[PDB]
């Protein structure tokens, strides 16, 4: 019962606490030498049976094997590979698109696959200088794709699903999408790409949409001119550009530090418009959404950049207008006046880039998804939970119910309360991916559909309760 026959050949799994899991799973040639930058191409098929009891290298990224260019694989868990169809969770991890892994103990898909008898496959996909490096034309037609080859990956990871899920149980006409963070961004990509379309039914955005760290096409190539001069690469020099060390490559990168910022790139090749008006356009009509956001998440930031804290109001200010600016008066005032007494200056401005940054961008998804006529629940994840990351969502551990999991922010104190949530998530989750809709029991209250005319949002907390419009005062200072 181990071992499952796809397209490419058998695959030897293991079992573990009662599940089924598959590792290691190759979903395209290995995208190195001749291949490097280039779109993501069928993997080999193979003879006998393949092992796939171990995790595959992660992709080249900032350093359990060593990270390598060699990294384009997926993950399966299953309560069993037969024929029973059933619902399948896809999905894509955060990390800016700079970090991170499908393998990473807390993606761990063995509860959901336990607890909503589903299946589970999280994913690897290009990252950094290797996934996002726009090189437009410098290079000829052959890498006018490069700066999107991330999102390519995914699709490839997708189709490869489509293909071959029924062998491990899962039904290829039920597979629902999600993220968080870069990953939910990945998620609102590929909801607006027509090379996407029809490859999943449903998707879930956690504190991200389709608008977080995406770029213009100018702003990417400056950025790829100053890698290349820091990496040593004539523009044009196809023979460097191929011969030169993955890890060197990579150390030029990030040697531009936190300024070089990962992302899609609206190309006119890979995406031709932005996601989010696409969506306006009915790209994704028919596609149910799950979307929701972390409270005050951009406080989260200022770990990692300690700098907002020790800026003065008109500095902080500045700072601000020149990363989501401009901010009109109303927004301004509309902030002065929800300000905390007792919270210091910082945390009052901050929250112009949580609204520019997560908020607006989730409203803009939900309200193009309505106007089609599909389904949205939306929600806000309001519970205090603790803390070297580069994007920073609460709501994962409890949505994976992975509270026990490493490396998780997992801390002694609320055990049944930080239980409870997670049983309102985890059900809530599974039950989006089973049927559409995220309502049961397992819920305080009924969360109601997002309309135009409610805008309801269901709120997670100690006491979840649901709450009407809740961004609509604030939503209404910026227009």
């Amino acid at each position: 019962r181990t071992v499952v026959e796809t397209r490419y050949g058998r695959l030897r799994g293991e079992m573990n606490e009662g599940v089924f899991v598959w590792k290691g799973i190759p979903y395209a040639k290995a995208p190195v030498g001749e291949r490097r930058f280039l779109p993501p191409e069928p993997p080999d098929a193979w003879d006998g049976v393949r092992e796939a009891t171990s995790f595959g290298p992660v992709v080249m990224q900032p350093s359990s094997e060593a990270p390598s260019e060699d990294g384009l694989y997926l993950n399966i868990w299953s309560p069993a590979a037969d024929g029973k169809k059933r619902p399948v969770l896809f999905w894509i991890h955060g990390g800016a698109f700079l970090f991170g892994s499908g393998s990473s103990p807390w993606y761990d898909g063995t509860a959901f696959a336990k607890h909503g008898d589903v299946v589970v496959v999280t994913i690897n996909y290009r990252m950094n200088v290797f996934g996002f490096l726009h090189l437009g034309d410098s290079f000829g037609e052959a890498y006018a794709q490069a700066g999107n080859l991330g999102i390519l990956d995914q699709v490839a990871a997708l189709r490869w699903v489509k293909e071959n899920i029924a062998a491990f149980g899962g039904d290829p006409d039920n597979i629902t999408i999600f993220g968080e963070s870069a990953g939910a961004a990945s998620v609102g990509v590929l909801l607006s790409l027509p090379e996407a379309s029809g490859l999943f039914r449903r998707a879930m955005l956690q504190s991200g949409s389709g608008s977080l760290l995406l770029r213009s096409p100018e702003t990417a190539m400056a950025m790829t001119e100053r890698i290349l001069d820091k990496a040593g690469i004539r523009p044009g020099d196809r023979e460097r550009l191929l011969s030169i060390p993955a890890e060197e490559l990579l150390r030029a990168a990030l040697s531009l530090g936190p300024g070089v910022m990962y992302g899609p790139v609206v190309d006119g090749r890979v995406l031709r418009r932005h996601p989010i008006e696409a969506l306006r356009y009915g790209a994704a009509s028919g596609i149910p959404i799950l979307i929701g956001v972390t409270k005050d998440e951009y406080n989260l930031f200022t770990l990692t950049d300690p700098s907002w804290t020790k800026l003065g109001e008109k500095e902080l200010l500045d700072r601000i207008n020149r990363e989501v600016g401009p901010v009109p008066e109303e927004a301004i005032r509309y902030y002065k006046e929800t300000a905390e007494p007792s919270a210091p200056t910082w945390q009052t401005w901050l929250r112009i880039m949580t609204y520019r940054v997560f908020v607006e961008g989730m409203l803009r998804t939900a309200d193009a998804q309505a106007a089609q006529g599909a389904d949205v629940y939306m929600y806000r994840f309001d519970y205090e939970t603790p803390v070297l990351k580069a994007a920073h969502a609460l709501e994962l551990p409890f949505v994976f119910h992975n509270l026990h999991q490493p490396g998780v922010a997992n801390f002694v104190g609320n055990r049944p309360e930080r239980e409870a949530i997670a049983n309102e998530m985890h059900y809530a989750w599974l039950s989006f991916a089973r049927t559409g809709d995220p309502n049961g029991a397992h819920l305080p209250e009924a969360w109601p559909a997002y309309t135009n005319e409610r805008k309801a949002a269901f709120v997670f907390s100690a006491a979840s309760h649901v709450e009407d419009d809740p961004f609509g005062r604030e939503r209404a200072a910026w227009q």
